[PDB]
DNA sequence: CCGACCCGCATCAGC
DNA sequence: GCTGATGCGA
DNA sequence: GTCGG
């Protein structure tokens, strides 16, 4: 229920924009008024009644009706059907095929996880562990997953440096029954936003956790991001955990909480929350929120709420 | 009528 | 080689 | 797509 009839449609609607279309500002009005649709809480009679919201125009007001009035919308009805585009959306499922590569594939009759098996040498690197793990990283991973993947790497990350500060952001931080990948904060005191006093701080915490075969796959690799894949070592004759996504940043220690709450997001809750400082006359980063003028100094995630005039919502609300 | 819409890493285009 | 643009995904 | 200059 609640409203759910348009706000998948227009989830649809939105990748559709993104993946087919390659219309990243359409796709993000409507999953915007999908969201808001979401938020009202009357059941929409009337594409002039969802009107009023903000968030949707007339297109989506004429789409509504249409929803309303015939229980389908013809457009994403031809949109299912068609071979090409059904292909492109599929195989942008696979991590490091976004929509650019996904039309490429389709061009040369590469659609599906079949095609791509057997055309492993077009894949670049991400793209072939995308496939290689494609069920596993669309498993949800449950909480009690969640607290063994946190305890090896808040233990691992010590046993390379007792100084290492290492949290566990992301749906995980907002108590969230379960998550999609693991996000981790990381942060240490030789690097600063005023000076490096120290180099591979990133990698060697990847290399640990890479020598004790927790993480078991590279995406990606630079000084202060990680993308990666990980999984729980498992027991004596027992199934084998599925494998998992995990994302690690080493932020500046002096810019500690500028990166929870980002990493904690939500991404929905982020744009909304980016999108206010703006009009309120500020611009929050990862790093920084600013006046654009000098760093404004921080010491509580709650602080950069006030900047904006916004009562603190606790990591559990920010599920927008 | 029209422009705006919230950064790190890999790969590629081009010099 | 190098820089800068683009894709992709946080 | 939607909204505001
Ligand atoms: N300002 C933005 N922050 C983002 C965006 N995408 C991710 N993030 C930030 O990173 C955080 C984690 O990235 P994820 O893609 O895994 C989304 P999240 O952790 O909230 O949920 P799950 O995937 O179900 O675990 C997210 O909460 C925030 C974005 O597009 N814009
Ligand atoms: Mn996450
Ligand atoms: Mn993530
Ligand atoms: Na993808």
């Amino acid at each position: 229920t609640l409203n759910g009839g348009i706000t998948d449609m227009l989830t649809e609607l939105a990748n559709f924009e993104k993946n087919v279309s390659q219309a990243i500002h359409k796709y993000n009005a409507y999953r915007k008024a999908a969201s808001v649709i979401a938020k009202y809480p009357h059941k929409i009679k009337s594409g002039a009644e969802a009107k009023k919201l903000p968030g949707v125009g007339t297109k989506i007001a004429e789409k509504i009706d249409e929803f309303l009035a015939t229980g389908k919308l013809r457009k994403l009805e031809k949109i299912r059907q068609d071979d090409t585009s059904s292909s492109i959306n599929f195989l942008t499922r696979v991590s490091g095929i976004g929509p650019s590569a996904a039309r490429k594939f389709v061009d040369e009759g590469i659609k599906t996880l079949e095609d791509l098996r057997k055309n492993e040498d077009k894949l670049n690197h991400h793209q072939r562990i995308g496939l290689k793990y494609f069920g596993d990283f669309e498993k949800r991973i449950p909480r009690e997953e969640m607290l063994q993947m946190q305890d090896i790497v808040l233990n691992e990350v010590k046993k390379v440096d007792s100084e290492y500060i290492a949290t566990v952001c992301g749906s995980f931080r907002r108590g969230a029954e379960s998550s999609g990948d693991m996000d981790v904060l990381l942060t240490h005191p030789s690097f600063t936003s005023e000076s490096t006093k120290q180099p591979k701080l990133l990698h060697q915490v990847v290399e640990q956790l890479q020598k004790v075969h927790f993480i078991t796959d590279t995406l990606s690799k630079g000084e202060t991001k990680f993308m990666g894949v990980c999984q729980l070592p498992s027991k004596n004759d027992e199934k084998e955990y599925p494998h998992r996504r995990i994302d690690i940043r080493l932020i500046p220690k002096d810019q500690y909480y500028c990166g929870v709450l980002y990493f904690t997001g939500s991404d929905i809750f982020n744009k909304n929350m980016r999108a206010h400082a703006l009009e309120k006359g500020f611009t929050i980063n990862e790093y920084t929120i600013r006046p654009a003028g000098e760093p404004l100094p921080v010491d509580s995630e709650k602080d950069i709420f006030d900047y904006i005039q916004w009562k603190y919502r606790e990591p559990k609300d920010r599920s927008e």
